Order: structure tokens, then sequence, then C-alpha cells
């Protein structure tokens, strides 16, 4: 007439889910009939006990296709108010992402992906084996995430089993998949040669993110290879034969097998620097073989969330940005961040990497010295997430320092407009995409034993990172090279 009292319930919802919703929300609220009718979709949902509850109880069904099921309730209160509530269930495939990496930045776009993808697929579930982010009970919970200690930095059985779980059990499944680059093939190989034999499940996507420069000291000495698209081609076979059990010898896990995700997937790889591909043209084979999956990797993932997402982030990122905030805040003097390393497959070198890294901070910060900022300035510290006790012997050597919690990813400074007046530091994959504005000097590794110059510039990292115009060859800087500062007067070599 109408004061009959409406409703709109709208849910999503994958294959067999059990679903019981409350048509009304009054109270009680008690009623003297009522009526539960589909009203649209296919299969029939409501099997004559369903309708005599006043919550709707129904099972999804299972479906080759997502579709929409439609159930009108109505009821005559003993008021006897009439209520009417319409409900759409939107039946969406079970589906499943994989988000693999023991590194720094792939686990970072990862972390953004999974943020997003919370929105988007509110239903799919998300299995993570991260090493240097761990989200909380909470969090996680509040991201549908379930967690997996790596083994030996990959992909670990019990997250293959888990997979394996999922497959045996969902009569239809999406799975996307997610990797460091580099390391694709040990975290990929295990869980694509177990679900390969299960036609019920669709390999929708693999996204490849760069561990960082290692990926480019690979493709810089990979730019010798005759033959390349031959070699690459005979990458896809191998990697083809070893998902398929075919070929046993699971051992060339480099270059070529990680450039042929492609050929066998939908896949996107997200590169660091793409124009390296371009920028070398020996490299334009290997360009053209990646094609169209052949991305840039985005730093607008934090801009383009929304306020509660970009605040979850934060928090699992543990970035207090109001705190650096205050500590820039707080003194006159311009901030200075000193961005540190650390040593992979070398603990015998680490301490030997503090006391360098101590003398490139005291370079910076000591007027007797040419790498001088130039002013006095706030001294910061970002921490090598893996810096480890490189980072505390830098920290107590300065009072004085503020800490930076190094387990931060240093571009989430960049996407939070949080970057000091001035940045320097050692060569990382940092200075690959922070703005060449902020960057006062980088500085390159040095062994005890060198210390020769020429050959040192030979050194890939050193050669991507000219190539990419990050440094000049002419300026190049090896902390061997740089004044010793240590006595407080910076006396040259
Ligand atoms: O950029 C990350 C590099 O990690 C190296 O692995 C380290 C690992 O990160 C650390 O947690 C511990 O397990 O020591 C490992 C030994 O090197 C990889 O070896 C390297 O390839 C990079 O991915
Ligand atoms: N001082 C540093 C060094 C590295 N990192 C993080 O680790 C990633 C890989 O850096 P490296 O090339 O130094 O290992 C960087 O992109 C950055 O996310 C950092 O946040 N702070
Ligand atoms: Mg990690
Ligand atoms: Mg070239
Ligand atoms: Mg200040």
């Amino acid at each position: 007439t109408q004061s009959i009292i409406k409703n709109d319930i709208n849910k999503t919802i994958i294959d067999e889910e059990y679903v019981n919703l409350e048509p009304i929300n009054q109270s009680n609220i008690s009623f003297t009939k009522h009526s539960w009718v589909q009203t649209c979709g296919t299969q029939q949902l409501l099997t004559e006990q369903n309708k005599e509850s006043i919550s709707l109880s129904v099972v999804a069904p299972r479906l080759d296709d997502d579709e929409k099921y439609c159930f009108d309730f109505n009821g005559v209160s003993n008021k006897g108010e009439k209520y009417i509530t319409k409900v759409t269930l939107n039946v969406v495939a079970p589906s499943l992402e994989v988000y693999v990496d023991h590194a720094s930045l792939p686990t970072l776009q990862q972390l953004m992906d999974i943020i997003k993808s919370e929105e988007e697929n509110p239903t799919a579930q998300r299995y993570i084996a991260w090493g240097r982010i761990v989200p909380t009970d909470e969090q996680m919970k509040e991201l549908n995430i379930t967690s997996f200690a790596l083994i030996n930095n990959h992909t670990p059985a019990d997250l293959v089993q888990e997979i394996v779980k999922q497959a045996q059990t969902k009569h239809r499944l999406n799975v996307k998949l997610s990797s460091n680059t580099a390391h694709s093939f040990d975290n990929l190989v295990p869980i694509l040669k177990e679900l390969n034999s299960f036609n019920n499940v669709t390999v929708t996507n693999i996204d490849l993110y760069d561990d960082g420069s290692a990926e480019y000291v690979n493709l810089y000495n990979w730019r010798d290879t005759l033959n390349k698209t031959d070699n690459l081609k005979i990458g896809k076979d191998y990697l083809e034969d070893v998902i398929n059990g075919i070929n046993e010898d699971t051992s060339n896990t480099g270059t070529s097998s990680v450039y042929n995700w492609q050929k066998l997937y939908p896949a996107n790889y997200h590169f660091l620097r793409k124009d390296y591909l371009t920028l070398e043209p020996s490299l334009h084979e290997l360009r053209d073989y990646i094609g169209d999956s052949l991305k840039q990797m985005q730093w607008d993932g934090f801009k383009k969330f929304n306020s509660k997402q970009q605040e979850l982030f934060l928090s699992i990122v543990n970035f207090d940005k109001q705190k650096l905030q205050n500590e820039y805040n707080s003194s006159n003097l311009p901030n200075f961040v000193f961005t540190g390393t650390t040593v992979w497959a070398g603990n015998h070198e680490r301490e030997y990497y503090a006391k360098q890294q101590i003398n490139v901070i005291n370079n910076a910060i000591n007027e007797s010295s040419p790498h001088y900022l130039g002013n006095s300035y706030d001294l910061f510290f970002k921490g090598h997430p893996g810096g480890g006790i490189i980072n505390t012997l830098i920290m107590q050597n300065y009072p004085s320092m503020v800490d930076i919690p190094s387990k931060i990813s240093f571009e989430v400074l960049m996407m939070t407009d949080m970057l000091p007046d001035a940045v320097a530091g050692i060569a990382s994959s940092l200075y690959f995409t922070i703005p060449a504005e902020k960057i006062k000097f980088i500085v390159f590794t040095s062994t005890e034993t060198i210390t020769d110059r020429e050959t040192a510039l030979r050194s890939p990292l050193v050669q991507v990172m000219i190539k990419l115009g990050i440094v000049k060859e002419e300026n190049v800087l090896f902390w061997a090279d740089l004044p010793n500062c240590e006595t407080g007067v910076c006396i040259a070599v």
C-alpha cells in the first residue's frame, strides 16, 4: 500500500558454501505466516523443510559457471505487519591465491596485491609463505590468509599439501600463483606438478615479482648467451616436462627456466626495471620472448588504496608514519637517511660490512670528506631487512641516530611521501626505484682484498646500475676508494 517493510540482502558465496541468513532486522519480531521462495537460479536449492524456518538455510550448488540465485521472503508479524525481503546470492567458483617469497621486494608487492584482492575477491582464500613480513592472526583473519613456514627459502611441503587438499575438495577451483622471479622455479614447480593432474583446477595467472637487483645481475651475464631464442625454447620444453613429471632432473632452476612461465600459463612478469630489456640491445630477444607478459612493477598501489586499506597496509609492514613525521619535525636540520646493506652467504663478512658502512656514514656527515653532504643533518638509518647484527653494530655507533625499523621496505617511505631531504647509502635495489633528485651518493661494496678499480667496475651490479642511468661510471664509488674517517679526520687512501 505500501507500509510493507522492505529489506535487501546480497551475498557472494562459493560452490557448496552453506548459508544461513536472517531476513529481517526488527528483533524479535514474531511471524504468523511466512514464505520463502526461490525466485531465480537454475538449480533448485529450497528443500521443503528449508522453507519452514524463518531464517534462510541453503547450500550453494556445484556449478560450471558463476550464477546468481534469488530468494524472496514474505512475512506477516503477529502485529500483523507485512515484511518482504529480497535475497541475492552470487555463487562464484572457489578460488585460491598463493604468494611465496623469502626476500623483500616481491613480498611487498604481494602484500599490496592481497589487500586489493580482499576488496575485489572477498571469497578468495590466501596462502602465503613469507620470510620478512609476518601479519598478526588478526590481520591474517582480516585478509583470509593462512601462513606457511618457508623451508630453505622456498615453498614448503605443507603448503603444497594444503593446495592439494583444496584441489581434491573443491569441485572447481581457480588458482592464482605469485612468486619471487629468480626463485620461481623452486617455489612454483612443486605446486604445478601436483595441480597438473587436477582437471577441476584452473591456474588463472602467475605473477612474477623480481627479488630485486639479483635478476638484473643474472640478465647482465645472460647477455653473453649464444642463440638466446634457442635456449629459451629449450627452457619451455624442460619446464613443461618437469611439471608433467616426464623429466625428473629438476636442476635447471635458472635464467632459461624462469622466463618461460608465460609460454605455459597466463602469466605476468613485473620487472623492477622493465626498461632494462630495451636499454640492453642484446636482451631485445628476451623482451620479444616475454612479449605482452612483460610489465613494469607499479608503485601506485598504496595511493590507490582506500584509507582503511592504507592503515591496514602500514600496520602490516610496521610503519608508524606519524612517529617518523614527529622525528623529522623536531629539529631545524634537514633530514638524512643512510640506507644500509647486508651480506648474503657471507656471515664471516658482516663485521667488516658494519665497519665499512660506519665509514660511509662518516664520509657523509664529516666536513673533512669530499662526500660531505654540505650541511648538518639529522641522521636517520634504514636497515637492510636482512642486516641482523650489521644493523645493531651500525646503530650503537650513533647515539644520536634514529632507526627507521629495518623491516620496513624503503619504498613504502616513497609511497607514503615520507622521503627525507637527503638519501645516500649502499648500492641496492631500492635505488632502482627512488627518484634521482633525492639521492646524494651511492657506494658499492669492496672486499678486504682487491682494492683495484678497473675490474671492480666490471661487477655486474655496477654495470646494471650504470646502464639504468642510476649512476655514472666516472663517479661510481667503492667502499675502498673512500677516505678513512675512523679517527674523526677523513684521511685519503
Ligand atoms: O635478495 C634476497 C637474497 O636472499 C638470499 O638468501 C638468503 C636469505 O635471504 C636469508 O634469509 C638467509 O636464508 O640466507 C640466505 C643465504 O644466501 C638468496 O640466496 C639470494 O638469491 C637472494 O634471493
Ligand atoms: N637499506 C635497505 C635495503 C633494502 N631494502 C629493501 O630490500 C629490497 C632489496 O634491496 P637490496 O637490493 O639491498 O637487497 C629493496 O627494494 C628494499 O625493499 C630496504 O628497505 N632498505
Ligand atoms: Mg619475505
Ligand atoms: Mg645488450
Ligand atoms: Mg628535522
